[PDB]
């Protein structure tokens, strides 16, 4: 097992791969993400950072953050505004570098 300090050059043709991030987030494997998948993805992100329990206060003033994501995604990713995002139109919002 010779680890050795690896050193890529020219940047291997292994371009990024946003396609997999779309799969891992596809829980019901519907090929699309609706307001029910983003609803759970926002409340859960707080689980990996905040720390709720049985109190009602710290989870209100910061509410400005939940709207910050629900809006930026619904505004910067919504392609044909159908509350539903398909893999096709979604790739565009990303693939189209000029944007």
């Amino acid at each position: 097992l010779k680890e050795v300090w690896e050193e890529l050059d020219g940047l291997d043709p292994n371009r990024f791969n946003p396609k997999t991030f779309f799969i891992l987030h596809d829980i019901n494997s519907d090929g699309v993400l609706d307001e029910q998948e983003l609803e759970a993805l926002f409340t859960k992100e707080l689980e990996k950072v905040y720390d709720p329990k049985n109190e009602e206060d710290d989870m209100r003033e910061m509410e400005e953050e939940r709207l910050r994501m629900r809006e930026h995604v619904m505004k910067n990713v919504d392609t044909n505004q159908d509350r539903l995002v398909t893999l096709e139109e979604f790739l565009a919002s990303t693939q189209r570098k000029e944007f």
